[PDB]
């Protein structure tokens, strides 16, 4: 599976996933291609802030979707 | 950060925002608690109606500060 | 809604209230736009001197009315 | 020489492998003892899936090693 990311500043970044990863593990592979460390990443999708334990799959989250990337600190 | 909104019945409700919070995600914070279209909110802090672009820093707003909810309609 | 304020020197002022608004509202607009101090603006409608307590739906002020405002000290 | 895998069920088996080893050798092995197809194998180590082709060596396993096996499909 393939999904995107978008940035409060307009950028996308792909990421390569499976619909069991978490949302842990999904930025976390935001930190190997950006750096970010993901204590400082927001994951927003239709409209819920993503938790860390569930999966992709827990949030309907699907190939082609569309997440959202807020950093804050 | 956590914030105060009183209402014109006397009722108090608690929000956890942040200093770069938009006055609109105030509002919509407050239609998940309470169910209150943002449109038909009036929010009012130290003299002057908040303007849903603004942000909480921008009106000095800071912990421990009680805004003024007034539905309209 | 909107209405209308004549002084005694022919001058009018438009304001932009609601049928809810107060006289004390009414007269705290005035402080805004003219800076008159409330406690010094008598308010005049259909041959009352209006009451700060009341509201402008109280005393029948609709769109279109026309106010006196007559200053004191 | 010999390492450990741990599976994401608690279990684990001992190996007997060499630091030639490739990693293709190595879930093969796996393929003996357990019955798991190799191509639905992950070998995890120091936070690396480890590739087919490279071997025990390249990768800095030495003897008491624990790899990490997560299946797919």
């Amino acid at each position: 599976m393939q999904i995107f990311v978008k940035t409060l500043t307009g950028k996308t970044i792909t990421l390569e996933v499976e619909p069991s990863d978490t949302i842990e593990n999904v930025k976390a592979k935001i930190q190997d291609k950006e750096g970010i460390p993901p204590d400082q990443q927001r994951l927003i999708f239709a409209g819920k802030q993503l938790e860390d334990g569930r999966t992709l799959s827990d949030y309907n989250i699907q190939k082609e979707s569309t997440l959202h990337l807020v950093l804050r600190l």
